[PDB]
């Protein structure tokens, strides 16, 4: 099992360049509305404190200049919705795919786009980390480029990206422009909170070792869930919610292991370690595979 | 640091459904042309061993039924090209972008678009083995399935996919029908060469390793190239050329670290192992990173 992006054309076709003055990021073009990180009125000096009322009521359409590929689209309004910029354009995207914003939770995964200068660059996998953060990849003009999911041909947009941390990690919004975790959209230092292994993936891991037939680990126990998340806890874990379990159900009725039972079997491992033994010739415990992940794979 | 795929949608534009009889895949339209796998003109019976030239000589241009999406495309001319059939139809891809078609070389890279019937799925990054194998991530109905590059908006086309082996690997060929290794296209089973570490690429990697701020394998022993590719043919690993050398010259350049000094860190890997530690969290030397893959990517 490898990380698998969706085919991301009907997302290339909504990209485009969004420049005020010199600041230059990605944008998303869906319909007549170019969405975009707001930070992109940001002068140099604004970057480190801006402020975004009084920066944007010294703007005007005019000084807004969005390109797809060479061509401008002409701005014919402009506003701001939390953190992201949204510029009305003269022109309807003939690209446009049908689409929906969503928000995810931790130990979701999607697939990123990363774009610089509006033109796409590549794509690959990413999960939400529990700390809000994504393990991504993104070098400086990266900022705007967008993380989907592709559910019958509808693009579920749920990640515009930002900023990178000091730690290396990226955060950015929701395509309300809604960050996700503690993050301001300003140039200083912020820390990503303590992270956390997502359990629900590491039991969909678990699941996909069973299909396939590597199933040394299961034991003849079981657990309560209550029980199980606050071992969970105690071992940088994170605890599992109801949706969590249900999420849970298509791979426990394939295999014909109870959820609760392939908890109680995680719980021996994280208290007894692996041995020397492999799950899936590895002998880390992969948690950015979600169950939809797995079924889609397996 | 991420295993990184190009953008797909050039390609997606291109993928459409080939049918003979009950006999169905994936094929590659460009301008007035379809290649696809010969193997669609085999029945059950056929594929466990088949004469192709007689196989096809009783088709006829209505025996093949090809489907872009909703709208079927008329055959009016075909022919084999070793294991590709070509079939020209009555219409011209509009979303035919600039084009070649290319062999790859073992080590080097590529992206996949994972299709099903016609419809693109997925896409992830593959390397060409040494024996000619790619451990892709395929599953029924991927037959006809392409790998490819882009570069400045030209998709080089150098992979199409025909087979899983019994061990899980994959086999194919390139765009003109020769299949890469000693394969053939019948559904028997077939074994592959022992296979070997790309060596160029598990260097590239170390280097990403040290660019991205993990550098706990280095270390102030020396080696000349000779030295190093006795250990490294007694360890399974393709030699390292003066040219391989001269490739890994920018990393170099970029960490300080001469290559023969990264050579170094690689040997007493290979000798001592990783203690229980991670690289780029990857228990495993990985080496499917082309080094102009990581100076992209870093
Ligand atoms: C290495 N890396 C990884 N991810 C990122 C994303 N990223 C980015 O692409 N750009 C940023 N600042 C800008 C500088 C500009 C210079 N010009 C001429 N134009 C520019 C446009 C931007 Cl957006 N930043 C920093 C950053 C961006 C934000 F949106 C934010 F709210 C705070 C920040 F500190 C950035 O992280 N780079
Ligand atoms: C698990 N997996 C991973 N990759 C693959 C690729 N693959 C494939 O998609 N299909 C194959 N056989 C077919 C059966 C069909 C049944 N119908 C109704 N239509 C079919 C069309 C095909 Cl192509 N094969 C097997 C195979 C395909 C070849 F092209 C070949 F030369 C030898 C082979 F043994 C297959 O590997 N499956």
């Amino acid at each position: 099992f490898r990380k698998m992006a969706f085919p991301s054309g009907k997302v290339e076709g909504c990209m485009v360049q969004v420049t005020c003055g010199t600041t230059t990021l990605n944008g998303l073009w869906l319909d007549d509305v170019v969405y975009c990180p707001r930070h992109v009125i940001c002068t140099s000096e604004d970057m480190l404190n801006p402020n975004y009322e009084d920066l944007l009521i010294r703007k005007s359409n005019h000084n807004f200049l969005v390109q797809a590929g060479n061509v401008q689209l002409r701005v014919i309004g402009h506003s701001m919705q939390n953190c992201v910029l949204k510029l009305k354009v003269d022109t309807a995207n003939p690209k446009t795919p049908k689409y929906k914003f969503v928000r995810i939770q931790p130990g979701q995964t999607f697939s990123v786009l990363a774009c610089y200068n509006g033109s796409p660059s590549g794509v690959y996998q990413c999960a939400m980390r529990p700390n809000f953060t994504i393990k991504g990849s993104f070098l400086n003009g990266s900022c705007g480029s967008v993380g989907f999911n592709i559910d019958y041909d509808c693009v579920s947009f749920c990640y515009m990206h930002h900023m990178e941390l000091p730690t290396g990690v990226h955060a950015g919004t929701d395509l309300e422009g809604n960050f996700y975790g503690p993050f301001v959209d300003r140039q200083t230092a912020q820390a990503a909170g303590t992270d956390t292994t997502i359990t629900v993936n590491v039991l969909a891991w678990l699941y996909a070792a069973v299909i396939n037939g590597d199933r040394w680990f299961l034991n003849r126990f079981t657990t309560t869930l209550n029980d199980f998340n606050l071992v969970a806890m105690k071992y940088n874990y994170e605890p599992l919610t109801q949706d969590h379990v249900d999420i849970l159900g298509p791979l426990s009725a394939q295999t014909g292991i109870a959820v609760l039972d392939m908890c109680a079997s995680l719980k021996e491992l994280l208290q007894n370690g692996m041995n020397g033994r492999t799950i899936l010739g590895s002998a880390l415990l992969e948690d950015e595979f979600t169950p939809f992940d797995v079924v889609r794979q397996c």
